């Protein structure tokens, strides 16, 4: 029954590990926060389905796979510089633990990898060197877990037509896409990202700038005069860099139901079922034939806070601004209520939080700063709205209909609120190894 | 399974070296600092290599690997006045323990030192006279430890067409020579290092200077009129002095992935395995044929925080402004955050600092000055962020595109905060004994 | 294991010689002080060199050497008007204890005395009455204790062309003589010096005037006008006179690398092993053959605080203003760093000063108003280094190249600096007994 996590005891995440698997019994016995949430994601699917049933692993590291009962197919193209460690690595394992273990089938994996590696365009089992939109192997269970670079709906088709009902999605919320902001944290998870055009600001989480004295002229041909969101963005996870898109992440922000239109018509679903301070778990089913009908909305449910400003930087020596955003927990939001009923300055704010935060610290000090400008704009725009109050059932757009817009300098989702954004629901158009590293692998298992 | 280190329990570096090291157990039993980091860097690098495997030891001191049970090749070339002693060294060790331990290979070390004492240009198991490149022994294996004098791309071709599959580096960290400073220290490994030009100052780690009356007038024929960083370097371990060159330490600075195109192509990662106040461990994975695509950044993840800041100095009589950098304890930076929320004189920030190091003392004494200094400069510089605030989405260029640039005089990444760097990723072009020496060798082992 | 030194148990230098000597463990058991450091620094000279080799004495007194089981050759020379009595007492404790010990060698030295008195110009195994230049016995290893009257590129070539490749050397620091200061003070072990020229000063350390009712004209028709250092100098130890030179004290501060180009080259390094509040050890290793790069740099490392700064006072009835120097202890820095963020009094300085000190008294009462007075001077010229700031990257030196100097009245190395300077690395040019004396040595022996 209990199951045991590879974190510390004394530590504050294990609380939020607890209330985000709440018919677990999780125990304690820069990456142990994500691996955790994976550890325990996986073996929730694992009781969510009937054994003996055959798993895809689309994108994966068959290391992982090796030591467990089920019926895994791992398929891994090569696609990044990192692929053919995880190969080899998988033929180490193999090879280190080929007469170690009479229970689960280990011969049958051995002879599966050196198959294909003798003929490298092969099928088989437990193996395969194909994409996700390629392979041909049929299956009804499929898996991912950190697919960033992949069309959504494209590759959820190719799964449909060969018996998959059943689809899971584990990764980093979509949500600060969906707003379009330029830079972001995840803090919880050791994690940072930031747009190519902002790679070099001075006061935010991945960033790098110079000293300088200053000119009061800067002469250029070329004029820009516009500051905006473009696709392409990088992740840090701890030291690790990852590259990603904009149009990829955001495909995998799916509503509550969608029609796939191919050769073959399906209706499918999508429910979010874990969530822990930025991680999420997605549950996708699907069905044969078209029926039902559509909205286009997508929800998510905030168990913390979510917020999104404007914030004012030197860019390469120009004072420009843009938005960020980030995750607030869920005891300090609550501990303001009372604090945001007036107005109050950015550094009295600053100076309350600090205070609130000495409970070892609840939540990390380089967003303080960011996060009581945040507050204090979000309390002066509440008293605008109350000292210019309006007629109710009437729009007073007056002899020419148009209307003045107000500004909107940030955005505050407090626990147990909805963001809720209307997205596409109907879907009809849908568009390595070598000798020296053959020779490789083949020896070990030789 | 416990490890040890020869240093102190009462010591605050026994707490940094465990959370470096967090999946070992380490225990207490002006270099001792130094040493533990290497000691543990070493007992890492076995853990994470099957045994029998060739390992090469690029400019090492056989001593230092004579009593261990693996198969090390030491590369000994005569660069340094330092080497003999080396040399001469390890052949009292061989003699003196020549029948002493009936284990480990000794009776066999003492052989291919005489032989390539007899002969000197021989390639033998376990010693050689060569450099890193000219050396033809084929391994798959490589280690350095504090080797600042060589190209980093250069040498990694070198090995690779030997057969070699997977390096490390051992040294103090890269990114202050990165940021481009003047003159900085690693406090914690009682380090200061400063450059030529800078060498007569007044108030820095690393300098000596005169007293004077001083003139109103000292003419020159020569004028300079500029003060930038030039190639040579001078470091101070202690009272040891060694001199470095900027471009052969940058060099070490390696993008995530990168490509070395020669008559061998190969595809090469790097990443970062350990990393306590200043030093470091990294690790290189390398493999034939090229692939995948590269993007040319660099990552640094700072556990603690890191500074650089403008100070004023007197040089050889005459006042001059450059920078300088330091690390800064992650206790200390967190526990100035409400402070640093207004404006604060460098005298407050001072007395304040000194209050918060008496818990022995967490920081040295002799870097608080420029500390206090430093953190008083960018609290002013986000108050005028904050002040002179834009539109979103807007740079306000104006006529003729003209822009103005601010002044920055301090650069802070705080703890959990990353820097990115643009490097250069595609890489393609790739450019002593004697009798009475000799006879010395050759009596002891007789 | 345990080594004792003849010292009390209260005092305040047991602490300094213990953590001066780290790798042994010290006990208790006007000129103590000195002399266990000495016992100290002979004890680690052999337990660094192995057994079984012939060990040479510059300028020795035989008797300290008589009780020791190593191959000491002492050298005797009649160099000065206490030689006669080294001589004498070794001539008594020979006969005094030929026949109570029958462990180490003592009938061998009186057979190696009487051969040199009856024959006066004879080299035997453990006596000689030469200098260090003209001795022609063949050793491997050199040392000197208190030799503060030779060359030292001279003194160490003549030991190199007889087989000698490490020499140790005893004695105080000689920074201060390379800061090129008037007078100061060793206040640790009982010594003070001076200049000839300040000699009849009123308040330094050593010196000597007179009461007077003063004129206010003193006609003279030889004019002086200029006040500086010249080449000889006077020391007190205790109430021990010994006269030394400048340049012979200066060449004994060795750089990192040197190279000694004779009719046989060398290649030679300096390092300091040793180092407890003005007294040091040097290691000094020699090899043959010219080989390596110079770059003439010599460094300090300061365990202690290291003060200079001008002071005004009364010689012979004129005021005048020079320079002194003098060694602080690290607690009394350490306590101070708060204080001197301001601008203080000397008055105030002084009274603070004797407070720290009450903790018995940690420093001596006699230097402290000159240190009081060189901590205000510098916390006033770091103020107006801070309030004349300049560009970065920019000497201002204006039409015709012609810059301000700045006025330095104080140099303050604070404890974990370094000195670095800049000296000669390349060497090429190297430049008693009687009846009555000899009847009564010849007495005893019979
Ligand atoms: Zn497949
Ligand atoms: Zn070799
Ligand atoms: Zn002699």
């Amino acid at each position: 029954d209990p199951v045991y996590v590879d974190i510390d005891a004394d530590s504050a995440f294990l609380k939020a590990l607890q209330r985000a698997y709440p018919m677990f019994e999780v125990e304690p016995r820069d990456h142990a926060n994500a691996r955790a949430f994976s550890h325990l994601a996986i073996k929730l699917i694992e009781q969510e389905i009937d054994p003996d049933s055959t798993i895809l692993d689309i994108g994966s590291a068959p290391a992982r796979r090796m030591m467990s009962d089920r019926k895994y197919h791992c398929v891994c193209p090569m696609r990044s510089a990192e692929d053919p460690e995880r190969l080899a690595n998988y033929a180490r394992k193999l090879a280190s633990a080929a007469g170690k273990v009479l229970d689960r089938n280990i011969s049958g994996k051995i002879g599966d990898l050196q198959a294909v590696m003798a003929v490298p365009d092969t099928e088989t089992p437990t193996f395969c060197l194909h994409t996700d939109v390629s392979c041909r192997q049929r299956a009804d269970v499929a898996i991912y877990q950190d697919v960033y670079a992949v069309h959504a709906p494209t590759s959820l088709y190719h799964q449909a037509i060969k018996g998959v009902r059943l689809a899971y999605w584990v990764g980093f919320d979509t949500t600060p896409f969906m707003y379009n902001a330029m830079a972001g944290a995840y803090p919880s998870y050791s994690t940072n990202w930031a747009d190519e055009q902002v790679l070099k600001a001075k006061n935010i989480g991945l960033c790098s700038t110079d000293l300088t004295e200053g000119r009061r002229g800067k002469l250029s041909i070329m004029r820009g005069k516009k500051l905006e969101p473009c696709d392409r963005v990088l992740f840090s996870v701890g030291s690790t860099l990852y590259p990603e898109s904009r149009k990829l992440l955001k495909s995998w922000h799916l509503p509550s139901v969608f029609h796939l239109k191919g050769k073959l018509s399906f209706t499918c679903r999508c429910d979010t079922v874990v969530s822990c301070e930025g991680y999420v778990v997605k549950r996708i089913t699907m069905s044969p034939g078209l029926y039902g009908k559509t909205t286009g909305y997508a929800v998510t449910h905030h168990a913390d806070g979510f917020l999104m400003c404007k914030t004012t930087d030197t860019v390469d020596g120009e004072r420009v601004s843009f938005s960020v955003c980030t995750y607030v927990p869920a005891t300090i939001c609550d501990q303001m209520t009372g604090i945001l009923a007036t107005e109050v300055t950015p550094e009295d704010a600053q100076k309350l939080l600090v205070g609130l935060n000495q409970r070892t610290n609840t939540m990390k000090n380089y967003m303080i700063p960011v996060v009581a400008q945040a507050f204090s704009k979000w309390a002066k725009e509440c008293r605008k709205d109350m000292e210019d109050e309006k007629l109710l059932g009437v729009r007073e757009r007056t002899c020419l209909w148009a209307f003045k817009k107000q500004k909107t300098h940030t955005v505050y989702k407090r626990p147990d609120t909805q963001s809720i954004q209307k997205v596409q629901a109907e879907f009809d158009s849908f568009v390595g190894l070598s000798i020296p590293l053959r020779t490789r692998i083949k020896w070990l298992l030789s």
